[PDB]
């Protein structure tokens, strides 16, 4: 389906500290 995406965010997530 559409979990590229649903990954990317979660990127944007672990670039936190």
């Amino acid at each position: 389906g559409e979990e590229e995406l649903q990954e990317n965010q979660e990127l944007i997530r672990e670039k936190s500290n």
